[PDB]
């Protein structure tokens, strides 16, 4: 059996009688995260070693614990109590959804606000939205949830048209205090519905529309084996699911010949982060880790066939812990299927009377999550020619706000007095790298522009430089969109026919990176979001950008604290982490629910084979 | 009829033949350029009027003309002899194909160089390469073509496996001369072949890979009238098809409830080059206009059924005339089609309990282009939420040179000996710009970062800044990724029901420029290609970034001479040139033929519709 096989419910439950046999999974205690390990490095000789790490938070105001279990011996291997001022609170809990609303729902503060404004508290939601470290000393060491009060009209109502600005409050989960309610004064509800499936907002549906057939009448050309295995046109990977990160990609390598060549360890979207660029108070403290303080996974939506996976799909359904430990599978949550992609090569040859063409195809592996007002979905691509792209595709609903009257710098308008405050929506990819294996190091690549002169005459010469980072504290780098700049990991003992190093090239969008001020929280907390390009030497415990519990984390945590140890990189065993985001200033066709827009990066190979590998790709049928 | 349909065999049989009834279409005259002009402004109220402008080119040594004809009246409207040393030689003509080849053969210089490396004559290749402007003042006012020498060791050989370096040769077509032979010295020639058809290269052909079918049963969603009107989820453009710019597509429209809206009333590549950066002078000369000097749409490529457009396909077929006035169909030239395109919006939401998903899709409109070496696909997409997008995908084989011993920083390396010099391909899309009619304005609009003080205290809130370009003389600029910039075409009287003015906003990729020096030959005469973004008041004259007649232009003309009028463009009739291009540093996995790779641009409405466009579309059956 793999080791890298998803788990399955039988181990859940292991976890669970483990953590019970133990003691540690009393009955007021709550799972707050539970996911497999990995494989420690080269322990894979042939030898099975499943373990699990748990967050365990507790309801009667105990101390939290970090619990690493074995399933495979029945064993805790260790077990840590979290100090939380300290080292930061642990994730969201989806039972937590409505006791923000539950508990303002009777505070005095609350109630008036809400009766100033002449609305029904029956009518009010309000979300669980994660606090982040701001001015308030109450909240060190205490699990605090903040909440913004959107009201439905009536139970199949879009609450997201009619934000309440003007108030927020906070609120300690633990104790069930409402520590503080702040009204900055009354704006008016915005009126108008967002229902997209009325018919009055929507019109007479269209009846345009022909239908689009795609069918694969032998079936998909990859194979699954051992639940998770993929082997799809020379590629070979393992598809793993966590709760935190949603899919992840192990062992992604290609069969070039008959050498299984090794290309990236492990692939991850390892955080992601929605920073609001609103001033209000009402909402300036608004930092979204939706990968590390809620987790994506947990909220990975079933997707149904023909609507949100196209053709012929092989799905996975992976199984998380719920808060008690009882496993259960998120139904149809990961698509697998193969897509046409257009021309992969073509050449019409006048002197050799040769016309050629060749088709395309990429290899999907995907899921969607909802996270609040945002859907996202993960994708990413193996491609025929050896190129690997992730895209994240955001749609949702906005997150709005009452649109001030004398206009804004910081919020735009969406329909009558209703407003949306600009954000980035910003991800952190962790790729593991491991480049005809694990000696690998990274250049960072310029077009050179060259001056008219001496060699140079006619002033047309242009050429590249590839400078090595060596050290850590040399690997936090920035885009430059304008000269071209990309990344190379290469291999600097694997050369090829040509006797040049082995290598990928890493394209980036050059998206902005992170805009608040360097001295905020949020450039703190979200440090690796600054800049576009880490490098790490490979550590088990640096899973995270943003360190291992982020609810509520001083600034400091993560990337920045790794990088101290500057380590050498340059033909090691090393991590890049890839920052890259959307800066969303929403637009009028956002509302009511927004079309989807995209980002996201490629990893080419450049010099890894000896020629083109899709040459013996044959002509369509 | 549609003053903007396709021109048919019996428009360009009756300018053969008023050209030959008014005497300009001798014996010895050569049609180099011929096309239908576009109708003039406002000059549509109701009435036939097709002209066609030509370019004739004298095998005899007379002077060239350019000629507008009316094919509607039979009459000769402008007949204009031209002096080339002033205003540029007339596009490299098919027939000149093998004519540099040919006229080597019997040099004596030329026979002594290859006589040296030993190449029989009848193997050597020689193509039909641009001039440019140079140091040499014989060719001033001379036709001339360049040539460079690749064996085919076999008739089907692939030439571009064997490049002889170290040699090229001038050649004066008109008077058959051959001006000029250099021989730098002796480079080995290449000795592997890059033949992708044969099982010796390419191994046994894959068997793995199972049929995708992509079918529509009840056939596809748009309707084509009057020849090349498109009506498709309502979008409404005409498809035209110039044997320079190839597809062009007028009057995109979309009808937004019963009102049809413009948005670009014509879109098309109006040049495109690639610019060589190898400082050697057997290359430093060369940069391939491949639309303005070459022509891409004369290339356009037969597409084959399953192959080259896969789905339901409607074909068009354009009329292009041969150089003797004769009509020929491209039969099979242009694609279009729908595709599905993922997901277009989703959300499932909590507190409603509404679990909401629609399918994207995209209508696409697009040819392909054999230029020597160079294969591109031209695609225009026209998606459901009112995005417009052009991609271009650059495929072929890769020009080539002998890699020198001691290695390059301008030639990369691609199998023993064999090298690939360093280049680009820019293209500039001029959009000759309608947002809801014909007055608009450019903004440029870049993200503004904020200081966290007075105003925003936590040091979170960020902003964006739009600043309009009111006048020629400010409308040339620059990318800037770093602040996410943009710009914004909108009508300035035109406002939607929020009080905005309603716009596009135009997504760059942000790839670099044009490298050269300043002070090149190739930065004067592509000067469009060294910014990204100019805006030009309309003029039915200025058609093309690099003028009329770019094949052996001195350096100046086209956008650089345009905007020094200075025109007012602040709510006015305006033109945007977006240049766009590959930086390409041939790879490895380039050789023997190349896998696509992409560049290209998108629109996206900004407050141009009143809440998403996209609400009508019904679920997925
Ligand atoms: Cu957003
Ligand atoms: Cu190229
Ligand atoms: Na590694
Ligand atoms: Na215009």
């Amino acid at each position: 059996a793999s080791p890298f096989r998803l788990a399955s419910a039988g181990e859940i439950s292991e976890v669970q009688g483990i953590l019970r046999t133990a003691g540690l999974l009393g009955p007021e205690k709550r799972i707050a995260y539970l996911g497999v390990l990995d494989p420690a490095r080269g322990a894979g000789s042939e030898a099975e070693d499943r373990r699990f790490r748990v967050f365990i938070h507790d309801v009667s105001g105990a101390r939290p614990q970090e619990v690493t279990v074995s399933v495979t011996n029945g064993t805790v291997i260790s077990a840590v109590e979290l100090d939380t001022a300290a080292t930061g609170e642990l994730p969201v809990l989806e039972e937590e959804f409505e006791v923000v609303e539950q508990l303002l729902a009777t505070d005095e503060r609350w109630l008036k606000a809400l009766a100033a404004r002449n609305l029904d508290v029956s009518k009010v939601r309000v979300a669980p939205l994660s606090a982040g470290v701001f001015e308030y000393a109450e909240e060190r060491g205490r699990r605090i949830l903040r909440g913004l009060a959107f009201v439905q009209d009536f139970p199949e109502d879009s609450a997201w048209a009619h934000p309440v600005d003007g108030l927020v409050a906070y609120v300690d989960v633990v104790s069930k205090e409402v520590t503080r309610v702040i009204d900055t004064g009354v704006f008016p509800v915005p009126a108008e519905h967002g229902n997209y499936t009325d018919p009055e907002l929507t019109g007479p549906l269209r009846t345009t529309q022909k239908p689009i057939s795609i069918t694969q009448p032998e079936g998909p050309s990859f194979t699954v084996t051992g639940g998770n295995h993929i082997e799809w046109e020379k590629w070979s990977l393992d598809v793993g699911f966590d709760v935190r990160e949603g899919v992840v990609l192990h062992n992604i390598a290609f069969r070039d010949g008959d050498r299984l060549r090794p290309i990236i360890n492990r692939a991850s979207i390892a955080e992601m982060v929605v920073p609001y660029g609103d001033p209000s108070p009402i909402r300036s403290w608004q930092n979204y880790f939706d990968t590390g303080e809620y987790l994506v996974g947990q909220y990975a939506n079933s997707l149904e066939l023909g609507c949100d996976c196209l053709g012929d799909i092989t799905y996975l359904s992976p199984v998380i812990s719920d808060a008690f430990g009882n496993p259960r599978e998120i139904r149809n949550g990961i698509c697998m299927h193969e897509e046409d992609w257009g021309i992969l090569a073509k050449h019409s040859d006048l002197w050799s009377g040769i016309n050629y063409t060749r088709r395309n195809r990429r290899m999907v592996i995907s899921f969607f999550t909802t996270i609040g007002n945002y859907d996202y979905g993960f994708y990413w691509y193996l491609y025929l020619d050896g190129t690997i792209e992730f895209e994240a595709k955001a749609t949702g609903v906005v997150f709005t706000s009452a649109f001030p009257e004398g206009g804004s710098d910081n919020i735009s308008q969406l329909a009558p007095g209703l407003g949306a405050p600009f954000h980035q929506h910003i991800f952190s990819a962790r790729l593991d790298m491991a480049i005809d294996g694990f000696t690998n190091r990274v250049e960072e690549e310029d077009v050179v522009r060259q001056t008219m002169g001496p060699g140079n005459e006619r002033g047309n010469a242009f050429s590249r430089k590839r400078t090595v980072l060596t050290r850590e504290s040399e690997a936090v780098r920035e885009a430059d969109a304008r000269t071209g700049r990309t990344w190379i990991i290469s291999n600097p003992e694997s050369k090829n026919r040509l006797n040049e190093p082995v290598g990928y090239k890493l394209h980036a969008h050059n998206q902005p990176t992170l805009l608040a001020d360097p001295g905020s929280s949020i450039a703190r907390r979200a440090a690796f979001a600054t800049k576009d390009l880490w490098v790490t030497r490979y550590a088990d415990d640096e899973r995270y950008p943003t360190g291992d519990f982020v609810n509520q984390h001083s600034g400091g945590a993560g990337l920045p604290s790794y990088i101290a140890q500057d380590r050498d990189i340059d033909g090691q065993d090393i991590v890049v982490w890839h920052t890259f985001g959307l800066t969303h200033f929403p637009r009028v066709e956002d509302w009511p629910i927004m079309p989807v827009d995209t980002v996201g990066f490629k990893l080419r190979p450049e010099g890894f084979f000896d020629r083109s590998p899709v040459l013996d790709v044959p002509a369509n049928p």
